[PDB]
């Protein structure tokens, strides 16, 4: 998260750390056994750690779970990233407190203009790379489908929109992929990729959720 300033501690309880050794990308959690992240995040073994706010620290309120199924989009493309998004069931159920809680899927699409919560443990710099300790939030709107369509002519489809500021300075980065954009308690967008980190002229595009409930109920009762 560039230019977002530290979440209160376990305030964002849906957020968690994918871990292969260390935080490689966000994901939220949407009900006791399974988190949504992108696809792009996927690797072959996953450690799901919930709870976390200083992720080089036991601070007190962490619970790790392995990955036990990770199940990509079936048409994500690895290329255009149409379709990044991605369920992981854990091996285990986890114990839900105020500090490890779910998040709701949409109800709608949400409206450009909606205020949304980003988070992260992503890179903090727009040119080079620090990964900070602490989980970093940031407040920030969706955009007009047309300003998307004009940052990034031909690469928007359907299932991407937009969030952050055309001026640059506030914006995802990468490891925070895969995580949360929640607006008015509901999670409407995933982190999936932008040019560049907090530039001008260039925002952050996110999986447009509120297209994949069927999918991810289905996903769920399948599995
Ligand atoms: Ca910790």
């Amino acid at each position: 998260i560039v230019g977002g300033y530290t979440c209160q501690e376990n305030s964002v309880p849906y957020q968690v750390s994918l871990n292969s050794g260390y935080h490689f990308c966000g994901g939220s959690l949407i009900n006791d056994q399974w988190v949504v992240s992108a696809a792009h995040c996927y690797k072959s073994r996953i450690q799901v750690r919930l709870g976390e706010h200083n992720i080089n620290v036991l601070e007190g309120n962490e619970q790790f779970v392995n990955a036990a199924k990770i199940i990509k989009h079936p048409n994500f493309d690895r290329k255009t990233l149409n379709n990044d998004i991605m369920l992981i069931k854990l091996s285990s159920p986890v114990k839900l407190n105020a500090r490890v809680a779910t998040v709701a899927l949409p109800s709608s699409c949400a409206p450009a203009g909606t205020q949304c919560l980003i988070s992260g443990w992503g890179n903090t710099l727009s040119s080079g790379v620090n990964e900070p300790d602490l989980l970093q939030c940031l407040d920030a709107p969706l955009l007009p489908q047309a300003d998307c369509e004009a940052s990034y002519p031909g690469k928007i489809t359907d299932n991407m929109v937009c969030v952050g500021f055309l001026e640059g300075g506030k914006d995802s980065c990468q490891g925070d992929c895969g995580g949360p954009v929640v607006c008015n308690g509901e999670l409407q967008g995933i982190v999936s990729w932008g040019y560049g980190c907090a530039l001008p002229d260039n925002p952050g595009v996110y999986t447009k959720v509120c297209n994949y409930v069927d999918w991810i109920q289905d996903t769920i009762a399948a599995n």
